[PDB]
């Protein structure tokens, strides 16, 4: 985003992961 | 979160729109 | 925009980095 | 976001159209 | 304001407080 | 931070660039 | 901003402080 | 800010001046 930030979900318990992108 | 992390929810056709968090 | 207002970009991988602007 | 927040796209010699999410 | 353009407002000790409008 | 907080950055010319973030 | 939004940075050579800002 | 980016005075002495900043 430069750094590098995670970007985490939320949806209905699906997935509480995240992933690194610049 | 400190750190800034992005924390996204479904908008339609598998895209995702994140907003930060602190 | 006053309201706020969330402007994204995309970021890659299906993702967008979104910002509160007014 | 609870309440209602327009989110729009800048990405980029694609303008910006928005939806509301909560 | 479209473009990011930074209204600010002197919160004295030699600085100012800028938001970011569109 | 939830709640916008504005997180500021200086810039010069003693200016805070300040970003919302939850 | 109105309404009553804290803005923070790092002070010092670091420790965030905030303040109040309409 | 990167890109240059403008910085307006709200109130006061040079209200509605701005100045580039990056």
């Amino acid at each position: 985003v430069a750094k590098l930030v995670f970007f985490c979900e939320d949806v209905g318990s699906n997935k509480g992961a995240c992933i690194g992108l610049m």
